């Protein structure tokens, strides 16, 4: 397993415009348009990330291409990020999967508001790293989700995502 497989997971595969879990439009393996209500504003947007007329619907084609975008804004972001660097810099292999992850679904900033937990991961404080993570928003929202993710950065190895 890798990042992309571990994303492609959690996300899903939909090659028409959708709403997040949040209600929002996204499009893809979980790529956001808009936080905005118009389905207009939306296709907009997402005729600008193509580069076409989309009409609403993408390709397999696109859909990857938008993903390998994804996920390199993610990591560079967690690279550029004074916050986020020191900790994916401490963590083995597998753990910086689930960082990233956190960060491709919730941004770098949300994700760097974690403070306590951050703190917990550098320290390799694994059990209760995972105890303060699931004190959020972001758990009690996607539970199954965030539980792979927390369980993967309490192992350091794959199980979470060997049923899926």
């Amino acid at each position: 397993m890798n990042i992309f497989e571990m994303l492609r997971i959690d996300e899903g595969l939909r090659l028409k415009i959708y709403k997040d879990t949040e209600g929002y439009y996204t499009i893809g393996i979980g790529h956001l348009l808009t936080k905005s209500p118009s389905l207009n504003a939306a296709k907009s947007e997402l005729d600008k990330a193509i580069g076409r007329n989309c009409n609403g619907v993408i390709t397999k084609d696109e859909a990857e291409k938008l993903f390998n975008q994804d996920v390199d804004a993610a990591v560079r972001g967690i690279l550029r990020n004074a916050k986020l660097k020191p900790v994916y810099d401490s963590l083995d292999a597998v753990r910086r999967c689930a960082l990233i992850n956190m960060v491709f679904q919730m941004g770098e900033t949300g994700v760097a508001g974690f403070t306590n937990s951050l703190r917990m991961l550098q320290q390799k404080r694994w059990d209760e790293a995972a105890v303060n993570l699931a004190k959020s928003r972001w758990y009690n929202q996607t539970p199954n989700r965030a539980k792979r993710v927390i369980t993967t950065f309490r192992t350091g190895i794959w199980d979470a995502y060997k049923n899926l």
